[PDB]
């Protein structure tokens, strides 16, 4: 199971499009894949869904409990400017904190052409 297909599977459970949870799904999928745990992550996700939690909460829950994600720093994503960041993510942009980690709600860091930065908070 590729990071791409894992992310797509997660997408099938998420409301809307291009939301911070879609970004989170992509970020987590890549980390899970590289850790040799794409399967275990998907199974853990499915378990949480089966307990009545929907995907947004399941993903934030996994981001703070699943071992592959603990203490991992968010990826930097390059953009021309912050206008490039999808509309449904704009209101979740923040100044970058001292030590952002995924398990504390910091999904990614957007970096503009000039090295101005914003973190995506969930």
């Amino acid at each position: 199971l590729s990071a791409k297909d894992l992310a797509l599977l997660l997408f099938t459970h998420l409301p809307g499009n291009n939301t911070p949870f879609h970004i989170l799904a992509q970020v987590l999928s890549k980390i899970a894949y590289k850790s040799g745990k794409s399967g275990a992550f998907l199974d853990a996700f499915h378990q949480i869904l089966s307990e009545g939690e929907n995907a947004q909460a399941a993903l934030t829950r996994l981001s703070r409990t699943f071992d592959a994600f603990l203490g991992v720093v968010p990826p930097v994503i390059r953009v021309k400017n912050f206008q490039t960041v999808p509309r449904p993510c704009q209101k979740s942009l923040r100044a970058v904190p001292p030590n952002p980690t995924i398990d504390k709600g910091w999904v990614c860091v957007y970096s503009s052409e000039q090295g101005e930065t914003r973190a995506l908070k969930i």
